[PDB]
């Protein structure tokens, strides 16, 4: 990959393997979710990064997803090239956003589209802060100056309330624990395992007969390498739309909430 | 990737992701068999194919067993080449055997082997090769052996033991989600590597590293079943592996693996 001419975003070509495919012959959301990260970290690594700027790294600050937003129009079969541009913006005292545009090499159309807004952080205490002005001067000469949407529209998906979802649940699936595979370099639970999660509770029939179309997710706890999640999952609604709630087996405490948008195959 | 100037091997470069790597900054065993598995189907696929013979007579190519040695993990953003290739074992079954190196020096950090069986796929019955068969594969194959693990009496050739109650370490209640299926709906064999590392202590993963894992498949599991991991030290560190159904206490698989101190 490499950053583009006037180097405010980063492009990326994958070409989509064999065990990233589905039941449809066609990469996972998943998957894809897996590659918006990868071409996130490089770059975050094309800036100089390491996303931590210099005055983060010194005030043990991090940064956290708070909200992911995916919108799949076409999922690429295996063997395909997929091409992906990233690109960052401040979104003042708030946080930042990073946002993604996914395209068919071959014919240059747009197949997907993903937003994400992030969260700055204590490492330590896990408290949530508002962004400092040393740090936002740090990050901004990265950033387009003009907004640069993935969603323009104005009354998009991406920006909606999710409400939490009231027992009992129509779907569930209980006693959800992650491997080692499902955690990063730092041991914690990678956010692409929370999308699985949340889609182990989609009955199979929805699987056979529908193909996701948009996922929106609210992360509000992080689960910890020893912890037990229960995935529940309500009917809201041609096209089928889900409510989501992730939450701890015990207390049930909420890790996560979550929406999804299902179309007719 | 690309076949080989003879045509009786395939060659692919990987660049290690950021999520493909573990608590040492380096791509795991689980994503090293993927790659393996990758480079295999497009080996597969840059040959014509199951070949035709086998499509008629609903006939599938399934591992009996999986060897890995890994000498150098390689780090997020390094360039590994996998090199593959097929080996009739006569009517026993086929052979695919890969060589791991690192891009930039050349060196040899990985090589591994497995055994494939031929299996009827609505039956599940084993039922040895034919010859039919093999005179359309065997023109994929070097004449000559060609080993990844040549020495007279090596690790991959090793008969595992049965490990008996009461095991040292567990890990129970593990089940398979949609990620961990394929496109036909099984379940993927490098789960079940995942699944064995699982009842590995945290100790042992803090102070050494995974270098050999070999693997036995007897049964697979079902997308609705419920796995125990099982570990007991036998020794470097050397462990004994059992995996088997929640249940009945059913075999799916054993194994060993061999850890080096950090
Ligand atoms: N991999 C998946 C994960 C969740 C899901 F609901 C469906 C699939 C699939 O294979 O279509
Ligand atoms: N990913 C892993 C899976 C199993 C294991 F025993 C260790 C790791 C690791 O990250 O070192």
């Amino acid at each position: 990959g490499s950053l583009t001419e006037d180097g405010l975003s980063y492009k990326e070509k994958f070409v989509v393997r064999s065990y990233e495919v589905g039941s449809n012959k066609t990469a996972t959301v998943e998957t894809i979710a897996n590659l918006l990260q990868e071409v996130g970290c490089n770059h975050a690594q094309s800036v100089g990064f390491s996303a931590t700027t210099t005055t983060m790294r010194k005030l043990h600050l991090i940064w956290v997803t708070a909200r992911m937003h995916i919108e799949i129009y076409k999922y690429p079969a295996w063997g395909d090239v997929v091409e992906i541009e990233t690109w960052c913006q401040s979104e003042g005292r708030i946080g930042t956003r990073r946002d993604w545009i996914l395209k068919d090499s071959v014919t240059g159309e747009v197949t997907g589209r993903a937003t994400s807004k992030w969260v700055m952080m204590n490492q330590d205490t896990r408290r949530l802060q508002k962004v400092s002005d040393d740090v936002r001067d740090e990050y901004l000469v990265f950033c387009p100056q003009e907004p640069r949407l993935a969603f323009p529209e104005e009354n998009n998906r991406s920006l909606k309330k999710i409400p939490k979802l009231e027992d009992p649940a129509q779907y569930s699936m209980i006693g959800l624990k992650p491997r080692r595979a499902d955690l990063d370099m730092n041991q914690h639970v990678n956010n692409v395992t929370y999308i699985g999660w949340v889609l182990e509770s989609i009955p199979q029939e929805i699987v056979d007969t529908h193909e996701l179309q948009v996922i929106t997710l609210d992360y509000r706890r992080e689960c910890q390498q020893d912890d037990v999640v229960d995935s529940l999952t309500t009917t809201t609604s041609n096209d089928s739309q889900f409510l989501h709630l992730l939450r701890l087996s015990g207390d049930g405490q909420e890790i996560n909430r979550g929406t999804t948008l299902w179309r007719k195959k």
